[PDB]
């Protein structure tokens, strides 16, 4: 009701394992959003209202603006967020991100600036991936999908490191800054052994094709989790533009 009421949908924006995120206009507004909308079994689901509760609190420029969230009778949880007009990483990243070493260095930067936030609110994002970090009509960083199921208090394989400690992020952004700074890897198996590489136990192995951009990756990719430093850390470094 409450959806159909004050909603009219546009296009399927994606299919979660849970259900869909529908990019939308409010009638009264005329503004575009995007709306999870997930099947859900009342008392079991306690875990996504708390992660909702969590992660309402959440205010940074390099997070998906919160709006809304509510329940429709048996059945349906919704949520409405800002509708990030450049779509995600992945389609940048696919589209040349590696040609621009200034847009590429800029990104990670906001990237990690989102990062450092979540984790000084003492939190963990654990389902970071291009396809989950989209693009404002701006060209900046909205982090999002945190994942409604997925406990995010600091106490799809490839993005996943070998171990609850913020360093997992970091892992997986050494991942995503790889790709960023990469040509689009247009085969399934480039893409799958290239990252697979990456993941080598005793120290990462690259490409035969960038040299600030190594010393980065290896940092964060280091398999002991001791050594990949905070969002800060790295924000820190000398390895940095702008
Ligand atoms: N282009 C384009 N494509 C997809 C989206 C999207 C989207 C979306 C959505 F529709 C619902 C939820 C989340 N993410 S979430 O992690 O579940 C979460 C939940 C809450 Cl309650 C609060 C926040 C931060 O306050 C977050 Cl991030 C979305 F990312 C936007 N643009």
């Amino acid at each position: 009701s409450r959806y159909f009421i004050e909603f009219e949908e546009l296009q399927l924006l994606g299919k979660g394992a849970f259900g869909a995120v529908i990019k939308v206009q409010n009638k009264l507004d005329g503004c575009c959003y995007a709306v999870k909308r997930i099947p859900i079994n009342p008392a079991s689901f306690r875990r996504i209202k708390g992660e909702v509760t969590l992660l309402s609190r959440l205010h940074h420029e390099n997070i998906v603006r919160y709006y809304n969230a509510w329940i429709e009778n048996v059945h349906y949880l919704y949520i409405q967020m800002e509708y990030c007009e450049a779509s995600t990483l992945r389609d940048t990243i696919d589209q040349g991100l590696y040609r621009d070493t200034v847009r590429l260095w800029r990104l990670f930067r906001e990237i990690l600036d989102g990062l450092a936030y979540i984790h000084e609110k003492g939190m963990i994002h654990r389902n970071l991936k291009p396809v989950n970090i989209f693009l404002d009509s701006d060209d900046h960083v909205k982090i999002g999908d945190f994942g409604l199921a997925t406990d995010h208090l600091a106490f799809e394989a490839l993005y996943v490191s070998p171990e609850y400690n913020q360093k997992v992020d970091l892992f997986s952004l050494g991942i995503i800054f790889f790709e960023m700074s990469y040509h689009p890897m247009v085969t399934a198996s480039e893409r799958i052994f290239v990252l697979n590489q990456l993941r080598d136990p005793t120290s990462p192995k690259f490409p035969e094709d960038h040299a600030k951009q190594k010393s980065v990756i290896s940092w964060l990719l280091n398999h002991d989790p001791a050594k990949r430093p905070t969002a800060t850390e790295l924000l820190k470094s000398e390895l940095l533009p702008p």
